[PDB]
RNA sequence: UUGCUCAAGAGAAGUCAUUUAAUAAGGCCACUGUUAAACGUAGGUGAGUCGUGGCUUUAUGCC
């Protein structure tokens, strides 16, 4: 019920060819090529693209699919002229961005993260204690829950970094966090958890997305 | 047993051979969608895969 200040969500309407579901490095590299200043930013995160799943491991862009960027509101003039109205290419297809819209950062009792990556922690217990430690670093109190598939197993996801010729394997979990109160909820949403925040992972969304991801 | 009782109009046959509905034609010439305005002030979101790889002190984050 509290709208966070100093942090907004720059949302660009996204359209183009069907896109891989594990975009990650693809989208980040395309934006970096379009926007050189995006590489050197620190407290910025890119939202997972919202669109229905298509065949293979691809993702199809809808009219409701939009590229959303979480950024300090004073740092917008550093990336706005490079992104607003410009076009970026993923592979061989051209994708166009229009004038973005600003969305305030709303507080929620229960927040959700698609994907949390912590270096060197692969098992569930070590991952959970690592996220507890990360909460302790930023002073947030809450209960950690892990998203589960239809079988109840904790969910794992993989991030593919195609740096140079070799391709890289970086993996993490998808958590659901509640019992946060609005102030700490906003603090967690702005700061995020884990690493690879610009890498389409580590950011937090309300728990409606948590249930939606739990569906499929 | 009925002006009745019985009682095949039956056998066979190509409507055939040949013929351009053809020669010619502009839906054409003309048209302003003219003229005027303070944004005043308050309407929201749909979804994967599975056991360390180049930097960085394990840390913890970058590619």
């Amino acid at each position: 019920l509290i709208q966070s200040e100093e942090y907004v969500d720059l949302t660009f309407k996204l359209r183009g060819a069907p896109i891989p579901l594990d975009n990650g490095y693809l989208t980040y590299a395309a934006l970096s090529r379009i926007c050189p200043p995006l590489h050197e930013l620190k407290s910025i995160g890119i939202h997972p693209i919202a669109g229905i799943p298509t065949r293979n491991n691809l993702l199809e862009l809808t009219a409701q699919s939009r590229l959303k960027i979480r950024i300090y509101h004073q740092q917008i003039p550093l990336i706005y002229p490079y992104l607003a109205g410009q076009a970026f290419h993923i592979g061989q297809n051209f994708y166009q961005l229009d004038i973005p819209d600003y969305k305030p950062l709303i507080s929620s009792e229960s927040v959700y993260s698609r994907l949390v990556i912590i270096k060197g922690f692969q098992d569930s217990t070590n991952f959970i204690e690592a996220v507890q430690r990360q909460m302790d670093n930023l002073g947030i109190q809450g209960k950690i829950e892990l998203l589960t598939r239809q079988d109840g197993t904790p969910q794992r996801r993989q991030l593919t970094i195609n740096k140079e010729g070799k391709q890289f394997k970086v993996r993490g979990f998808g958590v659901k966090i509640s019992e946060l109160n609005p102030e700490d909820s906003l603090t967690l949403q702005e700061q995020g958890i884990g690493g690879k925040r610009k890498m389409m992972c580590g950011i937090f969304v309300p728990a409606t997305r948590s249930k939606e991801e739990e569906e499929t």
